[PDB]
């Protein structure tokens, strides 16, 4: 089902997309929804309730049981050719969270901006757990049941390993991350989609990560 | 929902409370299963089995799709205005679980006293894991998937990070708990449930917290 | 029953083995099922997608809700009186699991002896991550939601704590191995079934192990 209520709430889904079997719901003002081209966006529940949310996926991307909230001027942006299995997106706080081009996360990613509650300072009595932002750069893999926490930044071109959990930035691009406490465990690699190629040189898509 | 097999079990269920999609199974005598008022215990699937075992849930606790088994002389007792997502409870070896009052426990928790299985010392051929009683204090935050296993013990007001498993007890409260292996993390707070509220202050559930 | 499809396939389950609830699938060529004597596959999801693959589960194997996935020329064999939880098995590259007599699995188990997906290194574009074969020995526990990635081979009378990722394969018999990352975190024991012996030497089957 589609659902929307309010004032200058707007939504574009090109029609060569497909949305089987997804909710989508819109609750507020100046609220903008847009899904590009030959998008598979299935199976998947997704929630605006607020002012000025902002939902942008771009063209060929493909999303299968994502559960996703979105509360007043927050914004989630996936850029095109990101595929995203079963997970989960959360963003509040008036925050954003941004997904870079040609990503893949595998079935289990939490993505969160925000803890949803409090933690206040015995001190002082004022709030020091307060959102940040979720980058997540271009090229990225997430592997099976990865967790990504408020402020986490991911470098382009990353692997993030089998059930690691992000509370943490990183600066360096190319390289596997994982373990606990997540750490660079790998350098100097690029992933592909595609396991009968020979090498990188036989993917096009990867020309650009190594010159 | 509900199906008995066996004598002297007492079940009271306040007609008050909610229980919604549970399904309640007790098998054998002896038995009492107690749930408070203004209590939600919706998509569960609770059982237990043998004699002398006491489910306790008091007032003002919501609880949602927790799957719980208790075998024989066991005691799960949960505190009031307990909120919990849903999750696991397993306790065996005529064990005990307690969880606090005004306790916040996320999807994912997984908790138990047992390993359901013995394991033994090829030195001494004893047995080295055995039950041990978790204890769960006040005002306890755990995050997603979070594991807390046998004997462990937790503090008053504190919180566990996401994804954190815990096989030891702590004795300081105020504080966050996170990471492998679990440390404390922060020091001197207090959680609360509603973000809305700037302070501490201005939540007056938290009073008691800060003197 | 079982849903199959293609050129000489073979599938040979034992009449006195129970397969309520579960679907197998079979599509392509020269695949191959046996499943042994009295076994319990409940609630499973086995798909054979390719040709050449083939399963072999021994007798007094009981299995609830796996999840299993075979790419061609794969092969999954599941030894003697294992018992397995619900949990996710995924091979492809053509390799193997193996998985030995009288394990213990718990619910949330994962096991793949492949990445899915190829990783190459900037130095000389080669690929890096090929998938390997993981071999769980006899007589092992995996607790709770356990990850087991390629190319890990786990010793005899081995307990994996709960939550563990095994990314690398140990060689000690008879430890806990627990944490991350993944270490022996006790040494010397054997672990059993059923927790009402004093000690291990009123557990007959354990015998073996001292
Ligand atoms: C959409 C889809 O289809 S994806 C869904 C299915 N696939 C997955 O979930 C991915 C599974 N793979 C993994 O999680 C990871 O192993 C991946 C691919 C990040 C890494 O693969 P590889 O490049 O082969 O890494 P490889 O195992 O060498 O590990 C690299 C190093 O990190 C170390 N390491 C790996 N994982 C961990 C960990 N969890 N903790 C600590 N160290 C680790 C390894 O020991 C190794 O160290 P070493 O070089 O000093 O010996
Ligand atoms: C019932 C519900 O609705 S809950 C819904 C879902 N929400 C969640 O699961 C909450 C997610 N948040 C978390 O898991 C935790 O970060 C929290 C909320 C317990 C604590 O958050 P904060 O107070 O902001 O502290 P923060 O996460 O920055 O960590 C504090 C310190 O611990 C460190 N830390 C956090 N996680 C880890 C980790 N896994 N390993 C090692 N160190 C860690 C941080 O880096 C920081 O170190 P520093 O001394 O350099 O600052
Ligand atoms: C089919 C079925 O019925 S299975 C049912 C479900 N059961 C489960 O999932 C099993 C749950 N148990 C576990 O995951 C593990 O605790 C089991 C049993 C291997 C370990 O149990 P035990 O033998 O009692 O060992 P326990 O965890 O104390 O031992 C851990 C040891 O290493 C350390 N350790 C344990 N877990 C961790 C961890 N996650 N991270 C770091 N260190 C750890 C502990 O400190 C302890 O050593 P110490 O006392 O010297 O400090």
């Amino acid at each position: 089902m589609y659902s929307e209520q309010g004032i200058n709430n707007t939504i574009n889904i090109s029609t060569t997309s497909l949305t089987n079997a997804t909710q989508l719901t819109v609750i507020g003002n100046n609220n903008s929804v847009y899904i590009g081209n030959n998008c598979k966006i299935v199976s998947s529940n997704i929630r605006l309730k607020g002012n000025n949310i902002t939902l942008f996926i771009a063209d060929d991307v493909e999303i299968m049981g994502l559960v996703c909230s979105l509360h007043s001027d927050c914004s989630l942006q996936i850029q095109a050719k990101t595929t995203m299995g079963n997970g989960e997106i959360t963003i509040a706080e008036k925050g954003k969270i941004s997904i870079g081009k040609d990503c893949m996360l595998a079935h289990g990613y939490e993505i969160r901006n925000t803890d949803m509650h409090p933690i206040y300072s015995l001190e002082n009595g004022e709030r020091i757990n307060h959102g940040k932002d979720v980058i997540i750069g271009n090229h990225v893999w997430l592997g099976r049941n990865v967790t990504i926490l408020k402020g986490v930044c991911i470098p382009n071109n990353v692997v993030v390993g089998s059930h690691t959990v992000l509370y943490k930035s990183f600066k360096e691009p190319n390289c596997v991350i994982a373990g606990s406490p997540a750490k660079i465990v790998k350098e100097n690699i690029v992933w592909g989609r595609k396991m009968y190629h020979s090498t990188m040189y036989d993917d096009p898509t990867l020309n650009e990560f190594y010159k």
